[PDB]
């Protein structure tokens, strides 16, 4: 017989003891050992002493599961160790003092919000993605990309977009603070003040461009006649802009990060657009540099804090 940890958060490790006759699923039920499901498995000797993860089959695991992910969905666990099998084979190589990933299985898009992540400020929620976000700055991502994938209901090669994982990210994190006081125009109906909170007030689908949010975009009203759309006041770390991939250009020193995509929809690749002391490229471990900047962006991140509009 051989003495192993069983664990659903690799904190609260419980001690068990298991026979070597009987596989590990008849005694723990679904287990695993570092992403391989090791339910069909008998007990080894190299076994012995390892930590296993195991869904939670008592309300001691239940609660512990929920406290570090913060979900009761009995198939995260599974769809979790089911990504990190994979991701503990790709390279996250260091590029332009950032941590992205080596193109493989279509993780073009969770590099980029990997890369995205670096620069924004943002705390997570569950102590499951905090954690393995900190390890992911320092270089150790396999875990939180993973966790991204799980969090997301993606699994390894599916075709992702970077606006809806930074979304599904977002709604995962504490965005309490974050408002977002916008005002529309009719030249019928006349002026309407709205307040959103949360994901909302970080995020916007039409343009790319943080100043022209403020100056004012085309929208239609309630009536049919268009009206316009403006910013009042932002409260938030950062802005998210997203539109429609088109042709566009960077300026140094005017955004953060920005999403490159060519090609198809669905089918295109994604490539990482950061401001530094210049423009740099970031696509996946290839790096390049370049004073100016013009191609089909799809999302634009910029910096804030208070901002309120001068418009009377
Ligand atoms: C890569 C990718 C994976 C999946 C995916 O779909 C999953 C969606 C489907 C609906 C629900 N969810 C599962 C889409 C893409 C993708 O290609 N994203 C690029 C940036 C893109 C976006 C838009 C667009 C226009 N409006 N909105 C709101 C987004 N249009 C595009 C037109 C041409 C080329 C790229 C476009
Ligand atoms: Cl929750
Ligand atoms: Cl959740
Ligand atoms: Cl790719
Ligand atoms: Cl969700
Ligand atoms: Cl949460
Ligand atoms: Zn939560
Ligand atoms: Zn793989
Ligand atoms: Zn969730
Ligand atoms: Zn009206
Ligand atoms: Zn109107
Ligand atoms: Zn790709």
């Amino acid at each position: 017989t051989i003495k192993v940890f069983t664990t659903v958060d690799n904190i609260n490790l419980h001690t068990q003891v298991v026979d070597m006759s009987m596989t590990y699923g008849q005694q723990f039920g679904p287990t695993y050992l570092d992403g391989a499901d090791v339910t069909k498995i008998k007990p080894h000797n190299s076994h012995e002493g390892k930590t296993f993860y195991v869904l939670p089959n008592d309300d001691t695991l239940r609660v512990e599961a929920f406290e570090y992910y913060h979900t009761t969905d009995p198939s995260f666990l599974g769809r979790y160790m089911s990504a990190l099998n994979h991701t503990k084979k790709w390279k996250y190589p260091q590029v332009n003092g950032l941590t992205s990933i080596k193109w493989a299985d279509n993780n073009c898009y969770l590099a980029t919000a990997l890369l995205t992540l670096q620069q924004i400020e943002l705390k997570f929620n569950p102590p499951a993605l905090q954690d393995a976000y900190y390890r992911a700055r320092a270089g150790e991502a396999a875990n939180f990309c993973a966790l991204i994938l799980a969090y997301c209901n993606k699994t390894v090669g599916e075709l992702g977009d970077v606006r809806e994982t930074m979304s599904y990210l977002f709604q995962h994190a504490n965005l309490d603070s974050c408002k977002r006081v916008l005002n529309v125009v009719c030249k019928t109906c006349g002026q309407q003040q709205t307040t959103l909170k949360g994901v909302e007030a970080v995020m916007y689908m039409g343009t790319l461009s943080y100043e022209q949010f403020k100056k004012g975009v085309q929208i239609p009203c309630t009536c049919g006649k268009q009206a316009t759309k403006y910013l009042v006041q932002q409260e938030s770390p950062f802005v998210m802009m997203s539109a429609p991939p088109a042709q566009y250009e960077l300026k140094h020193g005017t955004f953060t990060c920005a999403s490159e995509y060519t090609g198809n929809y669905q089918c295109g690749h994604y490539k990482h657009i950061t401001s530094k002391e210049t423009l740099y490229c970031i696509d996946g471990a290839l790096l390049t540099k370049s004073s100016e900047y013009k191609g089909p962006i799809t999302d634009v991140f910029y910096k804030e804090n208070s901002y309120t509009t001068t418009i009377k």
